[PDB]
DNA sequence: AAAAAAAGAGTTGACACCCGGGCGAATCCCTGCTATAATGGGAGCTGTCACGGATGC
């Protein structure tokens, strides 16, 4: 989309966000984010950063 | 110089017949009635644009 939003449409139907189709499958919750973006650890407010 | 008849008309009975209207008979169309248990549906694009307009917050 022009707004940088992924839109999925099945059989040229009304456009809806791909997050709905992803949640329809087994992958739910933060599993869709853990598989797309990597996570980096950080300290729990130590000296400085 | 005269004077009556095959056609031309006109009918008068004498069949030949040809669809019409009935009498039949033979046969079509409608309608309903069947009693174990039946319980939500199958394609179709999706390889043209572009314009010109109609809804919505």
């Amino acid at each position: 989309d022009a707004k940088d939003i992924v839109y999925v449409r099945i059989d040229r139907r009304r456009k809806l966000p791909a997050t709905t189709f992803l949640y329809a499958l087994g992958m739910d919750g933060e599993e869709i984010l853990t598989t797309f973006y990597d996570v980096v650890p950080f300290e729990k407010r130590s000296g400085g950063w």
